[PDB]
């Protein structure tokens, strides 16, 4: 958990317009950057919060800015551009807003937004910034040059993507979209003919939907070698619905939470009917196989309500008594390990079928053969949200792990970096005053033999009068104690995703 | 949580026939009896095990047994007697089982007093959970007569944890006929008249019951100074059968919590909901502005937790022990939050706006409140159990410490202390020693919640060692004060209480 305040209300400059570089800046290092740290630290965020005097209203309605720090022999670079997407060019050309965002309605067929201001992603040769619709940009990963729009709807049937697909060590990209059922979309490694892998994407397996018409919102899913993880929530689409995005989501009070599992290899949806009680879900954490059970560890939301309705700008914006005040009645962030079994025997009826040593999750299966789900807590604070999760994805994503690193909300404000031991549940908390990152990612020292062998790296607004206005944080990944920082004389807006790409 | 195995299988111990004393036996203190303890450990449990060669089959059959532990001047006496019950009388008359008790049926509801002990006014009573319970004398543990309560106040039951107020009010539930009810019997202190204070019996307020004709087992209930809590769990009552033939599972209700006003009589129409779990001890209650904190040790599952509690179970070797509690409801400690303040404009968020919980409420459409529980601790079948705190000063009331008796898949071995507010835990645990729920007592001149020591009656049938001993741990810290030790075995004790003098 947090242990400050925020009074000086110094978080609102996560929310101002920034201008982009010309060309990279030098950044002041104190400490000692790894000398093993080489290449790129590549994050998406919005940067434009206004088009003149029309402004953006939610979060996610910022235009997409492409953010590089480059790393090479203990010296740090920052650069960034606007990604030059239809939404950003039209914009600047009619000097307004002209593409609706998330949360903002356009003024004078339909204008789906291609603002990719969320996550970047490898798919062959290629990096894609994307946001959650059919429209994901390639990008240059070191001019941070705009290169193309993408539309997936040309190459395979979805309305749309989410900003996190899961990627296997040979390259092969999966994701999920709506189509009412969900679909997964598998983009195979670039092969010896070099043709663009994207043009080879094919649906795999598809997910049925627990209403004919709304499918639920769904932000990431969870893999393992042998099986797909998919959570549906109450957050409902309501597509019969001067409207933008926010106003088409509805909570169905009802269904609670379906989980549903396919079995990746032989490309089925295997007709078991999990069930729990209602949170939202933004970020799997990581999902393995444990003997007959899979192992589900979520950052959930307690409650129905969509968290979304509290990340208005206006209301980021406030003063900290009032934020606090805010999300009061907001639900109750929670780290949850799910245990889902997969060997079903009708004779255990009743029983819970979670016989795993280990954990106190529970299974039980119930006459009409639903199996109700109660979590394990992993990690439990009083508006104290472990959010934007990562691991050591390279070698313990979809297996057995002990290490979850996370950006820190306080009232939904980031104020701190944790980690994490979801074996243990011991947490280690990395916070300054009137500091503010972002999601912490992480990086492998190349003779690492521990699973926490490395280091995070956050990106810190620090607009203290007394300090720089922004750096790059590197903790070390066994304590989260400080390894060096790189400041700069300019000030960065909120960042959501990114990736290390190593050279 | 445990760190230990049980190969050597001293367990089976404690579900071992004894004998009574005829006097008290003195019992060889190792290190320091504080010469402030002053008065009498009072605790029930089974004490006989069969009857000739007809056995009792469950945890809750064996013939009720008092025990006494005195504390004076540093010295410490022990002294046991059998309840002489109708069940108990009848068994040694007839030399075999005459009444059915909870699993065990005989070839007349049972008084098998086996569970607690609670003053009314000057008098002490050993309980079940029928209509039945059984005066005692506290000093010589005599039995005096049998009470039942039918003949004062419509109840068909009483639990056998009864909340008592300072001034000696007692406070129970038990079902009735409303179509079934529950009903929250109120005994009132001892007057200046002096008259038994069970003839002044009255129900004060009636709980709804969610099945027409089949009431929930109900353990305990919350009391705070203003409301009383009630659990309606998915574990109902469908009425040679015994009582364990009656329960069965209700898979689609889940939870259903309750509050009365207590002051005003009056039961509350706020529809509390959560998912499906057995309850069988509130740790406390208490308000929190216009919020009900509600502490509960809860068994995540619908499957009633006394189905694995059969003695033949219990015997079984400890990977056996195991294997048979893979497929149990997971123990968990769970902080509910109850908004009493319900406005229509928040329907479909959460009303919890307290800043020091994650525990949240939704007010739904269609008016149920969805609960979801702050999980205090958890640990893989290592239960938080038989829940203490310190009741006289901060029963029904804002808190911070509980004690427990930490259960390693159902076996006793172990002795807990949690802060509820920091989920910090302290564990006292020796090999090969089953220890009974922890009883809290204070420093008489106590400011502070902890100041004090725990009581515990312990097995520890290693050979290199006296067969039991009373622990005293200091509250703090759990680090051991003093034992008492003495030459006989004590078989399981559930619930009891220190009787100062
Ligand atoms: C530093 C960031 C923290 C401040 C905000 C608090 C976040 C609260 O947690 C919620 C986690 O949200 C998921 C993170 O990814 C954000 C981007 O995803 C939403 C993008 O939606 C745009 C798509 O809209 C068009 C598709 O219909
Ligand atoms: C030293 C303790 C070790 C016991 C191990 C098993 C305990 C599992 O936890 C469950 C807790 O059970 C409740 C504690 O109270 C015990 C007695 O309550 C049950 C009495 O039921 C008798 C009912 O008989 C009459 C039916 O109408
Ligand atoms: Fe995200
Ligand atoms: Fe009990
Ligand atoms: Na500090």
């Amino acid at each position: 958990s947090s242990q400050v305040e925020h009074p000086a209300g110094g978080y609102k400059k996560l929310f101002e317009t920034v201008e982009e570089l010309s060309s990279p800046l030098t950044a002041h290092v104190t400490g000692r950057i790894p000398l093993w740290l080489t290449g790129s630290l590549l994050r998406c965020g919005p940067g434009l919060f206004e088009v003149g005097s029309e402004p953006f209203y939610h979060l996610f309605d910022g235009q997409a800015l492409l953010h590089k720090f480059d790393f090479k022999e203990g010296h740090v670079t920052y650069h960034r551009r606007f990604i030059r997407t239809d939404a950003y060019v039209r914009a600047m050309t009619e000097k307004r807003i002209v593409i609706t965002e998330f949360g903002t309605c356009a003024f004078p067929g339909v204008e789906v937004t291609d603002n990719a201001l969320v996550n970047i992603y490898p798919v062959g040769e290629d990096y894609y910034a994307c946001t959650e619709t059919n429209f994901i940009t390639k990008v240059n990963p070191e001019t941070l040059e705009t290169i193309k729009q993408v539309d997936l709807c040309n190459y395979v049937s979805v309305n749309g993507a989410t900003a996190h697909p899961h990627i296997e060590n040979d390259g092969t990209v999966y994701n999920i979209g709506n189509c009412i059922a969900y679909n997964i979309v598998k983009i195979p490694p670039l092969q010896a003919d070099k043709e663009d892998p994207i043009s080879k994407s094919e649906i795999v397996v598809q997910f049925p939907c627990s209403d004919r018409f709304k499918p639920s919102y769904v932000h990431s899913f969870g893999l393992t070698p042998n099986y797909i993880v998919f959570v549906e929530t109450p957050v409902k689409i309501n597509l019969f619905k001067g409207a933008n995005y926010m106003d088409c989501f509805e909570s169905n009070e009802t269904m609670g939470v379906w989980l549903h599992i396919a079995d990746k290899k032989r490309k089925k949806y295997i007709n078991n009917k999990y069930r729990t009680s209602p949170f939202n879900l933004f970020h799997h954490i990581n999902t393995y196989e444990d003997h007959e059970f899979l192992i589900v560890d979520l950052c959930c939301w307690k409650g129905f309500e969509f968290v979304y309705n509290y990340l208005y700008l206006a209301n980021l914006r406030e003063n900290w008594e009032e934020v606090k005040k805010n999300a009061r009645k907001a639900p109750q962030p929670e780290v949850r390990r799910y245990v889902l079994p997969l060997n079903i025997d009708k004779a255990d009826t009743g029983k819970n079928l979670v016989t795993l040593p280990n954990t106190t999750a529970t299974a039980i299966l119930c006459s009409d053969e639903t199996i109700w789900l109660e979590p394990e807590v992993l990690f439990s604070g009083p508006r104290q949200a472990f959010e934007f999760p990562q691991i050591n994805y390279q070698k313990y994503g979809g297996k057995p792990y002990t290490y979850a690193y996370g950006l820190g909300l306080n009232h939904f404000v980031p104020d701190r970096l944790c980690k994490l031991n979801v074996k243990t549940k011991e947490t280690w908390v990395w916070q300054e005053p009137d500091s503010y990152p972002s999601e912490p990612i992480f990086v492998s020292h190349p003779d690492a033999l521990e699973e926490d062998d490395g280091v995070v790296l956050s990106v810190v607004v620090s607009p203290g009068a007394g300090q720089k206005p922004a750096y790059l944080l590197i903790l070390n990944a066994k304590d989260l104690s400080e390894v060096a920082r790189a400041e700069v004389e300019i000030n960065i807006p909120v960042t959501f995703h990114g990736l290390f790409k190593k050279s």
